């Protein structure tokens, strides 16, 4: 199906330390943020207690509450990109469209931490939000969210949870990396000119993992868990062209044959990181594809 037309002109005007790259990133997000401004919403900054130390949150209050359940966000950026407010754009939509107070997570980058640091740290905040729910009129049960890195770490929080003791009603996984082993169709064939690419997702693993052999582990890649059964209801949003497409849609398959309530959709003509770019249309329709999704958890 053709690419949207938007998408393809913003992928035709498209032209480092770690910090100017960082910081480019972060002038990227500003950018988008300038040209459709996110709505208004009320927040508070926070700090989590954590096993690894303190993480920086920010915490989203709803112009009206309409969900019963606590949002915990991960963003974004390989693991080494993004943070609070990179994402800001989409956590205050997710916050407001849906009506649910969201905890928008700042976990430790790589590669001054490394795998498996940012998973401990945010299942601790997953916990974190588990006990303080109560407190703020809602029900105990967190749902996990993230887009591409923060998709893999939702996904493995949501693995985790049961053994974690952690309480999670539904996990929401915006184009995820979940398979770091195995070459899929989508990744060969959309590995160059479409934002996320091959090289860039290389430099990525060899920044936040330890060796090598830290792919198979199934806290970078969920996607190779055997058991899905009794895994939390699911949300998988994939672009059409995206190399982590097709293990996004995968796992989602999985995830049904395994008996796990899974909505998939796959957004046409869109490319990865498209619900953090608000000059696309889609992301406000995914973003209303996440309310109807949560409407339906109870
Ligand atoms: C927002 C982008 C997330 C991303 O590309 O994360 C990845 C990190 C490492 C791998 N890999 O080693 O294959 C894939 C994705
Ligand atoms: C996508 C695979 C990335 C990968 O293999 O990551 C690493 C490679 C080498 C080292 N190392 O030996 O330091 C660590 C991670």
């Amino acid at each position: 199906m053709p690419l949207d037309p938007r998408v393809e002109q913003f992928l035709a005007q498209m032209p480092l330390s770690l910090a100017e790259a960082r910081q480019q990133f972060k002038q990227g997000a500003l950018l988008l943020d300038q040209m459709v401004p996110p709505p208004p919403v009320d927040t508070e900054d926070g700090t989590v207690v954590t096993t690894h130390g303190p993480v920086r949150i920010r915490r989203y209050i709803p112009d009206r509450l309409r969900f019963s359940h606590p949002l915990v966000f991960y963003h974004g950026g390989g693991f080494v990109f993004g943070d609070i407010d990179t994402h800001h754009g989409l956590v205050a939509r997710l916050c407001q469209t849906v009506g649910a107070t969201v905890i928008s997570v700042d976990y430790s980058l790589a590669p001054e931490a490394k795998f498996p640091v940012p998973v401990a740290e945010c299942i601790d905040v997953a916990r974190w939000a588990a006990h303080e729910a109560p407190g703020w009129g809602l029900k105990p049960s967190i749902v996990v969210a993230g887009d591409s890195a923060g998709g893999n770490l939702a996904a493995v929080v949501s693995q985790r949870a049961k053994d974690e003791s952690l309480p999670i009603a539904a996990q929401l996984l915006f184009y995820p990396a979940l398979d770091m082993v195995h070459e899929t169709p989508s990744k060969r064939d959309f590995a160059r000119g479409y934002l996320l690419e091959a090289d860039a997702m290389q430099w990525f693993g060899e920044q936040y993992l330890r060796t090598p052999d830290d792919v198979s582990h199934p806290w970078a890649s969920p996607a190779l868990s055997p058991d899905l059964t009794g895994l939390p209801p699911a949300l998988v949003i994939t672009a059409e062209y995206d190399p982590l497409r097709d293990e996004g849609e995968a796992y989602a398959e999985a995830l049904r044959a395994a008996g796990v309530p899974t909505e998939q959709i796959r957004f046409d003509g869109m490319i990865h990181g498209f619900m953090t770019m608000p000059i696309f249309p889609q992301m406000e329709a995914a973003i209303e594809a996440v309310a109807r999704f949560l409407e339906r958890i109870d």
